[PDB]
């Protein structure tokens, strides 16, 4: 029996104990006893970076980067301090902006912004979204040396006090999110986004969960972030229970590191060798709202299943498939051949595509069975993958297929979990 991440209550399956390796879970570092307090010891005493009280003396307008619904980031832990510290420095709290970084994902909604910062702050900070998909409210700062322009949002930009929070995690194209992400492409317009999440970046081999160093994508989020400049960032690390286990703060790059540091000392989870069925989740609330953010467990898992094994993901889907212009895509392209001829011969962008090139990129590897009550079988059918009443009988399905000698891994906590084969074990 293990519980998979899903929606906001998990889900209780029950394995085949003669074919399933020990569970997949990060190492379970200790909890910070008072989150908040380490934050407000970091903001006095940051990494490569003057305290924040004395950053902001003088300052007359500060903008706070903060993420979207995507990301339980427990934003209130962290921007309590910040917010004291600003006061205390001598901003009025109409010279505060709070922007949540959506990238090209839709605006939050109202009950968002409660839920992501705590009411105190959604009532009494002005709260707003970015729209990648405006290039109106974007101010271009230069074009990187392979060729993307780097247009970022003007309320950032011309704001006295850059400061962006955030959550360390793997992340399927920049290595971990964090740090620079905040800014490329938390706030970049569509103008930046299509071409930084274009197949010349996503291609590469190491565009992947774990990789920094040689990844392009980090390298070109760290460029276009250093143009728009992050006066401050606090980042924090979360453990399977979403509980804090660091707080990193100051210099945008080597508090990024040093939280990056720290993440892969407990994130990976190894297995000796790659198995024919592994079964993961979508990282359960908020991750797994929409099939979208759900290919994440699917690329997750790809280091440790076979070529030609099967992937079974659980994931709650509350919010569907995703944006209208992702869903274009399974209209527009019936196969992933298609869409990548599509894609891979012309400067062809359309929002989200990306998602659809990493849904590809899983099934070059792996069949996906996909279990979910959030959107009916008919739908998932067209979507490239399998649906499936249930985890065990997917399980039973894909063993049937592989044999008496085939293994299953389960990833309960999914794209939080780096997995990696370790032959010495
Ligand atoms: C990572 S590539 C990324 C992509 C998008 C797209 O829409 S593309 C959006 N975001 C959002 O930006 C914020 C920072 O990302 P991080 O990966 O959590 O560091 C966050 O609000 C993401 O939802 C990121
Ligand atoms: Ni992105």
């Amino acid at each position: 029996r293990v519980t998979l991440d899903y929606g906001k209550t998990g889900l209780n399956v029950d394995l085949p104990d003669d074919r399933t390796l020990p569970p997949l879970t990060i190492r379970p570092a200790p909890p910070l006893d008072d989150p908040e307090a380490e934050v407000v010891r970091c903001l006095a005493e940051p990494i490569g970076s003057p305290p924040l009280l004395d950053l902001a003396r003088g300052k007359r307008s500060a903008c706070i980067l903060v993420c979207d619904i995507t990301r339980p980031v427990p934003n209130p832990v962290l921007l309590r301090p910040i917010l004291r510290t600003l006061h205390a420095a001598g901003l009025a709290t109409q010279d505060i902006l709070i922007l949540v970084a959506t990238g090209l994902h839709r605006p939050s909604t109202p009950a968002e912004k409660v839920e992501m910062l705590s009411e105190e702050i959604a009532r009494t900070y002005r709260v707003e979204d970015h729209y990648g998909t405006r290039l109106e409210e974007h101010t271009y700062l230069g074009t990187t040396p392979n060729g993307v322009p780097a247009w970022i949002d003007s309320r950032y930009v011309q704001a006295d006090l850059k400061i962006a929070t955030g959550l360390i995690e793997p992340h399927l194209m920049a290595g971990y999110s964090g740090g620079r992400k905040l800014i490329c492409p938390g706030i970049a317009a569509f103008e930046t986004v299509k071409l930084w999440h274009g197949p010349r970046f996503l291609e590469h081999p190491l565009a992947d969960c774990g990789f920094l160093e040689g990844n392009p994508v980090h390298e070109e989020n760290t460029r276009i972030a250093r143009m728009a400049g992050c006066d401050f960032i606090v980042n924090v690390t979360l453990d399977g229970a979403r509980r804090i286990t660091s707080v990193v703060a100051g210099d945008m790059e080597q508090a990024f590191l040093k939280g990056v540091a720290f993440v892969e000392t407990v994130v990976k989870a190894a297995v000796p060798a790659p198995v024919d069925v592994v079964v993961t989740s979508s990282a359960g609330h908020p991750l797994d709202l929409t099939f979208y953010q759900a290919v994440k467990g699917l690329t997750g898992a790809l280091p440790i299943v076979k070529p030609g094994g099967t992937i079974v993901i659980a994931a709650a889907l509350a919010e569907g498939l995703g944006s209208p212009e992702f869903q274009s895509l399974f209209e527009e392209h019936p196969t992933l051949e298609g869409f990548m001829e599509a894609i891979l011969k012309e400067e062809s962008f359309t929002v989200d595509q990306w998602q659809l090139e990493e849904l590809a990129k899983v099934r070059r590897k792996a069949r996906v069975k996909f279990v979910s009550d959030g959107v009916p079988a008919a739908v998932l059918s067209r979507c490239h993958v399998e649906p499936v009443a249930t985890v065990e009988l997917a399980v039973a399905q894909a063993l049937e297929q592989y044999g008496p000698e085939a293994r299953v891994a389960v990833i309960p906590k999914g794209p939080y979990v780096l997995p990696v084969v370790d032959p010495t074990l």
